């Protein structure tokens, strides 16, 4: 594969730091080297000293005094050498992805750490898109995604879904407009990218399957554009056994991959990472680099040494305990929607994630009741124009969020937004 | 002030996350609301629930059941509300800012808390530069906004300095190109900005003046460009009673300044912060909400309950012993220059920082002599090249860090470069 037509001038133009040149003959030289090259400050100097912090099913994780001066000093941008291995494994174990061994230059697979997966979603978008590039996705979707496209001035082009998430065929009718040597040609424009959730869409729940996904890398091959799989549900799938991902079907070296923890492990800890071709995912961690540096040291050392201690096995085993605990969320909310929204509403049953996407049935546009209204009477719930990339046009749709609320908060919140959708329908 | 014209079409567009209108009604609805907005995942699921941190000359620092949810969870992205109204304080008492009162659309000072100073300063460089646009600094400058300037495509102009900093009688002859009326000019190109370090310049370490500061400020105005004012080494200058800052007379609310917590309470957290004018800072804070979403809440709760602690006295106490230290390392770090190198090469005394700024006499490039002959030898120093646009140019400088290095570790050191000093001298 060639990288360098997907990227922009500015991202190929990124240099490394220069600290890495002196990193690169560390294990060149003697052992027993004095380093004044370095620009790390003196860590004797800083007020923390130990940390001892509790486990809730896992032994006690514990930083002494040699590892709370590590945890409290710079380290590298790709992130943490431990975790970087454990999250290899993972992928490998989980995904298997064909490009494991292939040559750096043809995708060889490779790992960075970001500060959540949105920094890898952030840089990877800003890498790609010049003004006036093509880029494929389904709506509604993610709102962060929508805000972090927007300002880099690119053509985002609707790809038609239904409760199986992205309808192949329509991507097929879309594409058509282009021929497959198209992708080669410098003044063509054909998509640089598809961008999907496929585990539990935000903000339908929606799902793709595995003949779909097969399809849609079969499209993605032909008109030679990367899959950004953004999959930060893929640990909270409410059906059995996970259905392979497009970076297990990876021959091509196109998919980038996010990987979230905000789920499963922790949200404000600002720990994600992102799986893809080394070319690419070498321009990312280039400009992590000049961003944030790296991420916090103390947090990726808090999640590493958590799951060494849990293994492979006790990760797995924690996923499954989140998972039970919001399907029985998810069975709460279809429960209090089924008692108070019922000829009012309809929605489908979430496959993944953590929320219901539900069509108000004699509105056009719910975001008056929901903004205002509903605030009043001490309900928040999401207008649907905010997953649109015209969040201008009037939308019937409102997301809820089953995350925290009680079966009793839900059958609350219900029973207001039932009491404000009958309030509207009585308005002429 | 019309902050417009700094500020690229990409950054105007950047619009808010539809989570702060249900963060700015929930303040005027009822108090005991329920929320299914927030995408927030259920804090009971994590698996850390607890944690104590020993501080030196200070309190243990301890995360109860409540407080360690909190750290878990996405918190805003400006930083948490605590640690925001403290540091505003703080720089109120130290800056005492002239924009604290000014209307928003006129430069009111705000803040924001940033994963490390260097993402507050790549955020600001990638919402103002368009490419062919002049910037300001004086070299040799840091490495990292060197590194994030250079994929911007702007024309960086060099500003004459010394052991004062930058020479104003300098930046007012660059100036002299323009007239005064050419920054209102579509077509004219005047500095966006004026980049610079006042106190201990990496990699020189040496200071503006404040008369030298008065001057600069005042070709600021008169050339209506913004001054960004990185300033890391602020807690860490030599001479007591700290040199008043750019943004102390800031009138126009033209000045942007990053403050760092990396030398004096921990690099390794990514913890720092932007003080500037309004409309500027909101512009970087949409940034980092489509990137990093916010600093680290675990981070951000462990910095602002060891200051609330220490108030600004605790705090000042622990910058003079950490200044202390630097103090005698830097005395160290002379006193091995003195007796190895006088003859050899020339140095000033840094005025704050952790490094030593040493040009060699009579070799037109060090760059072999130390990337691969001093490494061979068992001692590492950087080049000079790294702290100038052309790179590739020969420099006769290396930079020494004075942090860490006991004062044997910097005369074994000393010793090494001064024999290598003398082999390069007696080749033909
Ligand atoms: C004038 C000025 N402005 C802003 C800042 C950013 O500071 P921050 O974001 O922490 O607040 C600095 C701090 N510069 C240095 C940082 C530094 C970091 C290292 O670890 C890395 C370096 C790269 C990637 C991962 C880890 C090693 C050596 C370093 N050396 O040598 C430095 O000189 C500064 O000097
Ligand atoms: C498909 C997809 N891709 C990637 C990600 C990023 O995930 P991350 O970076 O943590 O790995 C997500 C995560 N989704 C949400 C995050 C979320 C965060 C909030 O706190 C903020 C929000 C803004 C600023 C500060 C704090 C509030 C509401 C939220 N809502 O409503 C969400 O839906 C995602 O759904």
């Amino acid at each position: 594969m060639n990288y360098a037509r997907f990227i922009t001038a500015a991202s190929a133009a990124r240099n490394p730091s220069p600290i890495r040149t002196m990193t690169d003959i560390l294990s060149r030289g003697p052992k027993s080297m004095i380093s004044l090259a370095g620009g790390l400050p003196n860590p004797n100097m800083f007020p923390f000293k130990t940390a001892v912090i509790t486990v809730e099913n896992g032994k006690t994780i514990q930083f002494g005094e040699e590892m709370m001066k590590r945890a409290l000093q710079y380290s590298p941008s790709a992130g943490i050498p431990e975790l970087l291995s454990w999250l290899k494994q993972l992928q490998i174990k989980l995904h298997n992805p064909p490009t494991i061994h292939y040559p750096p230059s043809q995708g060889q697979m490779d790992l960075c750490v970001t500060s959540g997966s949105q920094q890898g979603l952030c840089k990877v978008f800003e890498m790609i898109i010049n003004p006036g590039d093509n880029v494929l996705l389904d709506e509604p979707a993610y709102s962060g995604t929508l805000q972090s496209l927007h300002p880099l001035g690119c053509n985002i082009i609707n790809v038609a879904s239904d409760e199986s998430g992205i309808v192949p065929d329509s991507l097929r009718d879309i594409l058509s407009r282009w021929k497959p040597e198209d992708a080669k040609n410098p003044q063509k424009n054909t998509p640089k990218f598809l961008y999907t959730v496929p585990n539990g869409n935000n903000p339908t729940g929606n799902s793709l399957t595995s003949e779909r996904k097969k399809e849609i890398y079969e499209l993605a091959r032909k008109y030679d554009f990367l899959i950004i799989e953004d999959d930060p549900y893929y640990f909270l799938q409410f059906n059995s056994g996970r259905v392979p991902t497009f970076l297990s079907m990876d021959v091509d070296g196109r998919v980038i991959r996010a990987d979230s923890f905000s789920k499963i492990i922790s949200s404000g800890l600002r720990i994600g990472f992102l799986t893809g071709p080394k070319p690419l995912i070498e321009r990312v961690i280039l400009h992590i680099q000049v961003s944030t540096l790296h991420p916090s040291t103390f947090n990726q050392l808090m999640i590493s040494q958590l799951l060494h201690e849990w293994g492979e096995e006790g990760f797995m085993a924690h996923v499954d305990r989140v998972i039970d605990f919001y399907s029985n969320q998810k069975d709460a909310i279809l429960a209090a929607a089924d008692k108070w929204l019922t000829g009012l509403a309809e929605w489908h049953v979430p496959a993944a994630g953590m929320f219901l996407w539900i069509k108000v049935k004699g509105i056009n546009d719910v975001k008056e009741l929901i903004e205002e209204k509903a605030v009043k009477m001490g309900v928040l719930m999401l207008p649907g124009n905010a997953f649109y990339v015209d969040s201008s046009a009037p939308s019937p749709y409102l997301r809820a969020s089953f995350s925290s609320a009680s079966p009793e908060q839900m059958d609350v919140a219900f029973q207001v937004l039932a009491q404000l959708i009958k309030e509207s329908l009585l308005v002429p």
